[PDB]
């Protein structure tokens, strides 16, 4: 019950901020996550035998892929935590307790394989979710380990409260499908400018949280530029592969997964922070201002890969 999780000093003053990055020790990854539940929703929020447990099963089913991993599955929660953090009373208890589960469980058994592949292969996932393949399962999945004995964390909520967090965790998880992010912050935009948007409204909190949930996922671009760069390398790892096994079904896949085509590395991240990045942070930026770090540190990334392309590193 007084059984608090401390972190050393540097990581105590360091997790609050957006730009955190989670460390090489994966041993430590388990007790930061439990921190931040307990500062973002209560020592009460969960059974610690139970939140441990459920924990350590969502863990084993990441897998050893370069990316789509279980640090990132961790460093998107720690992103959810510092947005959360920096709005405090807009966001009711169910969608703190549903939010840093939906982001630590959102690629679940990932695979280090796009929708596309998936389809292209005619992989079983495909015939089973005909849109947002992988996002479907990871959700699938997450409810699977909710479901094995003494891993249900929402044990003590009520039928109703249960069923209203599943449902914040499946639609959170659905939106980290990147296809869906360009219209999801279209109408985003206009709600906005025109004035109509309204967070009392569910429609409009469901869009927000979805936007949040790609600002999380996207958040190694707003890392310090050493572990944005490094990162890139993890992601690129795995483009790279999927381009090899779409050579091996017959087809000349896009530049971004052609291993040979990694000179044009430095262009493609100017595209993606122009197309993807930067408006996904601004519009997050307008909705809730204290996020505006997310957007510098993106900017200040942006302008890194500037550099590389003008040969200056
Ligand atoms: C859109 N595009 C095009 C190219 C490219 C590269 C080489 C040759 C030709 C084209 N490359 C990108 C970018 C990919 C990409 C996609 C999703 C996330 C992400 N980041 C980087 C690391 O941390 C999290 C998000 N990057
Ligand atoms: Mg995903
Ligand atoms: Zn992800």
């Amino acid at each position: 019950g007084l059984m608090q999780f401390t972190l050393p000093v540097r990581l105590c003053k360091e997790i609050e901020l957006f730009h955190f990055d989670i460390g090489p020790f994966e041993n430590m990854w388990p007790g930061i996550f439990v921190y931040m539940v307990h500062r973002s929703c209560g020592t009460s929020c969960f059974e610690l035998e139970k939140l441990c447990r459920f924990i350590m099963s969502v863990k084993k089913n990441y897998r050893r892929v370069p990316y789509h991993n279980w640090k990132h599955a961790v460093t998107v929660a720690h992103c959810m935590y510092a947005i959360l953090q920096n709005n405090h009373t807009l966001f009711t208890d169910l969608e703190r307790k549903g939010l840093l589960i939906a982001c630590l469980c959102h690629d679940l058994d990932h695979r280090g394989f796009s929708n596309s592949y998936l389809q292209k292969f005619d992989h079983p996932l495909a015939a089973l979710y005909s849109t947002s393949t992988m996002e479907q399962h990871h959700f699938s999945q997450t409810v699977s380990i909710l479901q094995l004995e003494g891993h249900n964390i929402f044990s003590t909520l009520s039928s109703s409260e249960y069923e209203q967090v599943l449902e914040i965790i499946r639609k959170a998880i659905i939106a980290t499908d990147l296809a869906l992010y360009f219209g999801n912050r279209k109408q985003l935009e206009e709600m906005y400018q025109t004035g109509s948007l309204n967070l009392n409204n569910q429609s409009h909190r469901d869009r927000v949280i979805g936007l949040m949930m790609t600002a999380c996922d996207l958040c190694s671009v707003t890392k310090l530029w050493p572990v944005t760069k490094l990162t890139a390398n993890d992601i690129y790892a795995e483009f790279w592969a999927e381009g090899d096994e779409m050579k091996k079904l017959g087809i000349q896949p896009i530049p971004m997964m052609d291993r040979d085509k990694k000179d044009e590395v430095p262009q493609g991240q100017l595209g993606f922070y122009n197309a993807v990045a930067i408006p996904c942070y601004t519009t997050l930026t307008q909705i809730l201002p204290p996020t505006e770090p997310l957007l510098k540190a993106c900017r200040d990334n942006l302008s890194q890969w500037e550099k590389v392309i003008r040969g200056e590193e």
